């Protein structure tokens, strides 16, 4: 059986998105560069150390779909300058994301989250994203053009023996569920600053860790129109970091207006006919 | 042919919604107690005086729908205590989105606007709402439940001869929209205080002013699944306001996390595993 599509970053970058949207799934090799991925691992290590059990009992809001054994941390403009940066202005993200998304409009950041697996995590229940928060997608048209996409970007390796995820190729445009297997699936072997790019309608999984001896982590950017809400809010970041953002960066956080493709757009998140960062005088791009 | 069911508030509050699943369309006598009319007008008053129109060319969104002898003023919390405090916390107005939104989880307000029609404004152009900022609507499968109702609110008068809203009944069971005629429509006729709902999915339009003296106003609070961004921002409004709301109000305006109907639902707009809320630690009912 066929192996998941490899693409450059620097030489095959508007074969992404096609290929993505045929196959339902393509590897983008050094999405961040190790210079990137080496900083980002540095400024988010502390916060991962400290995260408890996804179903704490503290939470306001609990996540009991994960396991134990997994640690998840989002909002992660405030923690790394890496991602504030680097990966919020990703020119590959951004044209993938502008091919993927020009139909519906402006996208935004629905979660950009580090998830560290512990050694010996079991393999999650093959899945589509995107139903534990947002069940308006599953009442959309089975041809509707992808309404968010995931990048699962490598922060450590990929391995099948560590855990790698599994896709189903072409499960993008499945209706019928029964065919869902791991027999079905191809693994995404990849290095650390790869990505695995997956929509919300491909079927994939974590996979096991069998060594246990090996901790895998990624770094998972949903990327999705900005007519759906964020997973996470930026709301309580202070301002004088979402002041050193660029302007792209500040409405990829939800601190900047957003716009439809209709083409007498009336807008998103306005006020009286102007735009967040005009009322508010949000400064941009202010070093810290 | 038939006219729109009206409905008390005080009498039928649990026939409304289902009412409007059936029809499309209802009148609710007594949305809004003449007092809170009163008020509400008090408050929008000089905002709709100094409001420019819609595709003024000093509005960073300009809107390039309405016409020229329309008036829209939105983000009311700030300027109106009745709606901040009275609307904002509608028993009728929950009961009814708890009603149409059980489906989807947590509702909040896409749009609360004053509109404001000066004499001899023509009738728009028969339509559905959500058309100029959610195009994701339009892919939603044609028996999905709707996404989205608008409340719209006579704060004076509705009459035939000063441009009642017209809707056509069972359309929004529509999909071949070959018949829409004004032929097919029937009138809103209110007194102030009386609510026409409907869904994102309903077919009706602004009726024409032929008076040329009467100057119609109205309150449309569309409100939606906290799954679909808003149309306007509440971001800037001052915290004072906000910590003077309800926590209801609150998370209506977007200063609150948000939950889905998922069993396991791992929530909107969270931070780490919990709500805004607790996260800024935000007060509620915090009088001026
Ligand atoms: O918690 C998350 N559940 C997934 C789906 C899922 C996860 C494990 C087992 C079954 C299903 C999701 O829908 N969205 C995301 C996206 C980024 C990170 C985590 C999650
Ligand atoms: O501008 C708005 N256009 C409408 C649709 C429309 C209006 C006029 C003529 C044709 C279509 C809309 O989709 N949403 C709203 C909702 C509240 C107030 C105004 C609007
Ligand atoms: O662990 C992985 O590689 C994939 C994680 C995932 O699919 C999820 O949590 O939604
Ligand atoms: O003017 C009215 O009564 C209806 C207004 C309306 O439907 C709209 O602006 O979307
Ligand atoms: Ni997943
Ligand atoms: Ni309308």
């Amino acid at each position: 059986k066929s192996q998941i599509p490899r693409l450059s970053a620097i030489n095959d970058l508007h074969k992404i998105w096609p290929t993505v949207e045929e196959h339902g799934a393509a590897i983008i090799e050094s999405f961040l560069s190790l210079d990137i991925v080496r900083r980002l691992n540095e400024e988010v290590d502390p916060f991962v150390k400290i995260e408890p059990i996804p179903a704490a009992k503290t939470k306001d809001h609990p996540n009991h779909v994960l396991s134990t054994t997994t640690r998840l941390v989002n909002v992660l403009a405030p923690i790394s300058k890496a991602y504030r940066e680097d990966v919020l202005n990703s020119k590959v993200l951004h044209r993938i994301c502008s091919d993927a998304f020009h139909v519906y409009g402006d996208y935004w950041v629905l979660m950009g989250a580090v998830m560290e697996l512990a050694p010996s995590n079991p393999a999650q229940p093959l899945h589509r994203d995107m139903r534990f928060s947002h069940p308006i997608v599953e009442y959309l048209k089975p041809d509707a053009p992808a309404t968010s996409i995931n990048f699962l970007v490598a922060l450590s390796p990929f391995t099948a023996e560590n855990g790698a995820t599994h896709v189903i190729l072409g499960s993008h445009k499945w209706q019928n569920l029964s065919n869902v297997s791991m027999d079905a699936t191809v693994r995404a072997l990849m290095n650390p600053g790869d990505a695995l790019l997956i929509t919300d309608s491909t079927i994939h999984c974590g996979g096991a860790e069998t060594t246990g001896t090996e901790t895998r982590r990624l770094l998972t950017i949903t990327m999705g129109i900005s007519q759906l809400t964020p997973l996470e809010s930026n709301l309580a970041v202070p301002r004088p970091v979402i002041e050193s953002l660029t302007p792209l960066a500040q409405r990829l956080l939800g601190w900047a207006s957003q716009r439809s493709a209709a083409p007498r757009d009336i807008g998103l998140l306005t006020i009286r006919g102007n735009s967040i960062e005009k009322t508010m005088n949000l400064k941009a791009e202010q070093p810290l």
